[PDB]
Parts: structure tokens; sequence; C-alpha cells
């Protein structure tokens, strides 16, 4: 047949791509991390799908019927559920290892942590699929387990929806931490450049300000400038505030600065194109020069928009801004060029955390239409086009071959590693 050939071709792609993932991590220094060890554990889960499950699936297409015995069927379904649950439980362990790398501060303590995580993945996958060999410990005596009306509920909830929610809660907790970091990094970036003042003072235009460039009022009365300060800090500040109280005010000024940047037709385009780190450098400039002045760097802003980080740095050093405050300018131009916090303190893990979430998302993209279909079989009893049911099942098995394709795109170390193995 034609569809059986494609399935066998898929088996080759699954094996070819995932054998690469194993050898690459096994032989490349910069690829020998905790996450990458859980990645090869993920590659083994997919390697076993190609070898212990797909032969049953390609057989299932040539024959056109489930012409196994009842024990062969139970074995196949048990292995199919297990090797796919290991993929889900591996993506869960990957997120958790991604949480500890971001949220927590050893070459020996970490390796022991990976060994425990991997063992839990495969022992749990076994214990979850082991009931399927024995009638799901339910009432289905003389029939295969996939004929059990409770199999769909079991493998959906236990093997998929519960790993789905837990992993989703971890990544949400991960995003929240990274967003607190960006709000903290920008505060430090400007208390180094602009300066943190805890008592009321006058800016260069005569207005009473406090914190990091926060005009209390444009009124000349000092007593009135204190009224607006206490109405915003909540307490009788008496002129002095905490560095924490000033950090709350700074975040308000930053958010306000973004509402205007996006409402500025000359700054909104480049602002979208910018990485989050380079986006803080643009906020630094509007904090110093205002949105009016930054919009005058048209030749430079287009180069940031065109990813020309080299030239955008060379042009910005030819401005009257670089000549007026050169120390701060060189620090911000460095941030526009490198895209990190080297000038001020940059986490090198974010790139790996973004790839881990992309793999988890592609996973959900591939299997969710399959489990959405199950919900429809139960809801309306409408018999679904078997070509569609067969498609969403194959799409889920296809997921076993997409992960190595993602490592070549989003990871320079994985991409250059594979090309060295093929040469
Ligand atoms: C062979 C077959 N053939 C057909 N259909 C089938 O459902 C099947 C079986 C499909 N297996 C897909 C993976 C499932 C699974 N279990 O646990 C998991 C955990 C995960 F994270 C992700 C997936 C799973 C268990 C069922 C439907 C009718 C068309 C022909
Ligand atoms: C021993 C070194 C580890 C240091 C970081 C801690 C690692 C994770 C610690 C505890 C994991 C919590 C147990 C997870 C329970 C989830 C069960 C569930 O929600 O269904
Ligand atoms: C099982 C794996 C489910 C993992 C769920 C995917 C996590 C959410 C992805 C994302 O944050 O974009
Ligand atoms: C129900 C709760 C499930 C756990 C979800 C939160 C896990 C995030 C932190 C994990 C960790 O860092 O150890």
């Amino acid at each position: 047949n034609y569809y059986a050939t494609l399935l066998t071709l898929l088996i080759a792609v699954i094996v070819f791509g995932n054998v690469l993932v194993c050898m690459a991590v096994s032989r490349e220094k910069a690829l020998q991390t905790t996450t990458n060890y859980l990645i090869v554990s993920l590659a083994v889960a997919d390697l076993l799908v190609a070898t212990l499950v797909m032969p049953w699936v390609v057989y299932l297409e040539v024959v056109g019927e489930w012409k196994f015995s009842r024990i062969h069927c139970d074995i196949f379904v048990t292995l199919d559920v297990m090797m796919c649950t290991a993929s889900a439980l591996n993506l869960c362990a990957i997120s958790i290892d991604r949480y500890t790398a971001v949220a927590m501060p050893t070459r020996y303590s970490s390796k022991r942590r990976v060994t425990v995580m991997i063992s839990i993945v495969w022992v749990l996958s076994f214990t979850i699929s082991c009931p399927l060999l024995f009638g799901l410990n339910n009432a289905d005596q003389n029939e295969c387990i996939i004929a059990n009306p409770a199999f769909v509920v079991y493998s959906s909830i236990v093997s998929f929806y519960v790993p789905f929610i837990v992993t989703l809660l971890v990544y949400i907790k991960i995003y929240i931490v990274l967003r607190r970091r960006r709000k903290r990094n920008i505060f430090e970036m400007l208390r180094i450049d602009e300066g943190l003042r805890l008592k009321i003072y006058k800016d260069t235009e005569g207005y009473y300000t406090i914190g990091i460039g926060h005009l209390l009022t444009k009124s000349p009365s000092l007593n009135a400038a204190k009224s607006e300060l206490d109405k915003a800090i909540g307490r009788n500040t008496n002129g002095v505030i905490t560095k924490d109280e000033a950090e709350k005010l700074f975040n308000q000024d930053v958010d306000a600065a973004v509402r205007g940047i996006l409402r500025n037709a000359k700054l909104k385009p480049v602002y979208d194109s910018l990485d989050a780190v380079r986006r803080a450098a643009l906020i630094n400039m509007v904090f110093q020069m205002g949105e009016t002045g930054v919009a005058g760097f048209t030749n430079s802003l287009r180069m940031l928009q065109q990813k020309r980080w080299d030239e955008a740095a060379v042009n910005l050093a030819k401005s009257r801004w670089y000549n007026q405050t050169p120390n701060r300018a060189k620090r911000v131009i460095t941030t526009f060029r490198t895209g990190t916090w080297d000038a001020y303190s940059q986490q090198k893990e974010k790139k790996a955390t973004q790839m881990a979430a992309i793999v988890a998302g592609v996973f959900i993209i591939c299997w969710l239409p399959f489990f959405i279909t199950h919900i429809l079989n139960i809801h309306c009893d409408c018999n679904i086009p078997p070509v569609l049911y067969s498609a969403f099942t194959w799409l889920g098995y296809v997921n076993s071959a997409v992960n190595p394709i993602i490592y070549t795109t989003f990871n320079i170390e994985f991409r250059k590693a594979f090309l060295k193995i093929l040469h």
C-alpha cells in the first residue's frame, strides 16, 4: 500500500533523527547538560516508539485489520501507551529541570538529580501501563484492553491530561519568574545609568522628582510635591522612601513609557522587532531622551529593526548623545549589539528554556487533535471519518520525528554537532 510505505519511511526518520540526538549529546561538551540528558531520555522514548510500536502500526495498515491475538493486542497496546507516556513524563521532567535552572542557584549534585528524574519517568510509565496487560484491573475478561470502554478514559487522563496540566503549571510558573527578572534587571540597569534618589530632589528642568526619574509634580511648591508623593507611596513618606517603594514607582514609569512607545508611530515598529534585552536599552533611551528624542535616531533605529546589530552600534556612537553621556551610551549601545546584560549579569539559560517549551508545545499540537477526537466519540456518538481518526493517530506518532528537527533550528550547538557527525 501507499500509507504503509509512508509509515515505514517515518520509522526511518524517527530512528535517524533520534540516534543523532543520542550520539551528539554523548560526544559534544557544550551539549552535556541536565536538560540535554533528559532530552536523550526523550529521544529513547521516541526511539522505542519506532521499534516497539510502529511495527504493529505499519502491520495494522497492510493487513487492514487488527489481526493479532488477544495477547498480542494487549502487549501492543501496553507498549504503545507506555512508550508514549514516557514521552509525556519526560517533557514533564524537562520542565521541572528547566524550573530549577532558572529559579535556583554542582557537577555531582545535578547528575544525581537527573538520575532520579529519569528513573521516575520510566518506572512511572511502566506502572501506569502495567494494568493494561491485566484487563485494566476491570471487567474485560476475554477481550483486548483497547476494547475496554474505560481504556479511553484511563489513557487520556492518566497518561496525557494529568502530565499536560502539571507541565503547563510548571511553565506558567517559569514564565512568571522570568518576567519578575526582566522587571528587576531593568531597575538595576537604570539605577546604574540614571541613578536612584530616595529623597525629593529637583531634576534638570526644576521639577521635583524622586526615585529613578519620577516627576512628582510640575508645581513650584515643595509642600505640594510631597502631597503627590505620599498619595502614591501610601504612607507619610516625609520626603524619604524605600528603595523598594521607589522600585514600585519605577515599574509604573516603565509601563507608562511603553504605552507611549507603542502609541509613537516612529518607535512602535522597531520596538516590536527587538529582543526583550535590547528592548530594555530602548526604554533606557526614552527614559533619558524622551520619546521625541529617540525618534530622531531614524537611521540607527532601522538597523536595529534589520537585525544589523553591528552597524546599529557603529552609527549610535556618532551622535551627540554618545558625546554628552558617553559612559551610559556605551553601556546601552553594548546592550543593543550583544543582546545580553554583559554591560550591567545575563542568564545564558533562557535560550534552552525557550526550546524546551517549544518542544512541549509541538507535542501538544500533535496529540491534542487525537484526544479531542476521543471527546467527540463520547459526546455525540457521531461516527467520525475513519480516515480522520487514522490521521490524528498518525499525526501523534509523527511527533517522534519532529524533536530532532527542532534541535537543528533553535540550537546552534545541536545543529553543528549533527553536521560534524555527518562528515
Ligand atoms: C493503533 C491505533 N489505531 C487506531 N486508533 C488508535 O487509537 C490506535 C492506538 C493509538 N495510541 C496513541 C497513543 C495513545 C497514548 N496513550 O498514552 C499516551 C500518552 C501520551 F502522552 C500521548 C499518547 C498516548 C494510546 C493510543 C484509533 C482508530 C484509528 C486506528
Ligand atoms: C534533591 C534535589 C532536588 C532539588 C529541587 C527539588 C526537585 C523537586 C522536588 C519535589 C518535587 C515535588 C513532587 C512532585 C509531586 C507532583 C505530583 C502531582 O502533582 O501529581
